[PDB]
């Protein structure tokens, strides 16, 4: 089925716990993946803009580990509850991607989760302006602009509304949709 092809390509990069005890500055991001309309998609978030980092950008849900956390996939669990609403019986997190270093005193590991069909997001408007959903396949042919640097623009055809996504945050829906996506029979 579509979604064991997911989790089994997804598990075949997975590292797992191998770089969670480092002694970094400690952040985790969830990339949630939703079936629709039997394709795949990715859901961000935009960022509130009364927030002190990056206010308005397009952001996978996820923020700073704190002492609550028995581990780097429970960071991502809770940030995303705040954010969005999403419960833990509603996510399954399938594997653990490279972590990206920053700052030189900063690791973000990524955790690939597959959401529940019955989830329908509530943004909470103190760190959220808007969740949206990107049609996995689109990273496979993105509409590229250039800023000099990379940035992405999608067109949701529901509505016409144009969102920007660049950064770390377009790196890893590129690397999610080629793990997912590359060699499949049509
Ligand atoms: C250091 O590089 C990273 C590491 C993790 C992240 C993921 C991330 O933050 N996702 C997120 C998505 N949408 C809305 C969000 O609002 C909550 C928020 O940003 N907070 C929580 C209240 N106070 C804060 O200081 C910050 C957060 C982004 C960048």
């Amino acid at each position: 089925s579509m979604l064991d092809d997911a989790k089994a390509r997804l598990r075949k990069y997975d590292i797992g716990g191998k770089y969670s005890h480092l002694p970094y500055n400690k952040y985790s991001v969830l990339l949630p993946l939703v079936a629709k309309e039997g394709k795949l998609h990715l859901l961000f978030t935009v960022r509130s803009e009364k927030l002190r980092r990056a206010p308005g950008e397009v952001c996978f849900p996820g923020g700073k580990r704190d002492p609550t956390d028995m581990d780097d996939a429970a960071t991502a669990l809770r940030e995303a509850q705040e954010e969005v609403g999403l419960r833990p019986h509603q996510v399954e997190v399938v594997c653990c991607l490279v972590p990206c270093l920053i700052d030189t005193d900063t690791l973000i590991t990524p955790f690939v989760g597959l959401i529940d069909h019955n989830f329908q997001a509530q943004p909470n408007p103190a760190e959220v302006k808007d969740v949206f959903l990107v049609p996995l396949a689109y990273f496979l042919h993105p509409q590229v602009h250039d800023q000099i640097n990379h940035i992405f623009e999608y067109t949701n055809p529901e509505d016409g509304v144009t969102y920007q996504i660049k950064g770390m945050t377009a790196n890893l829906a590129v690397l999610v949709a080629f793990i997912i996506l590359e060699k499949k029979p049509t």
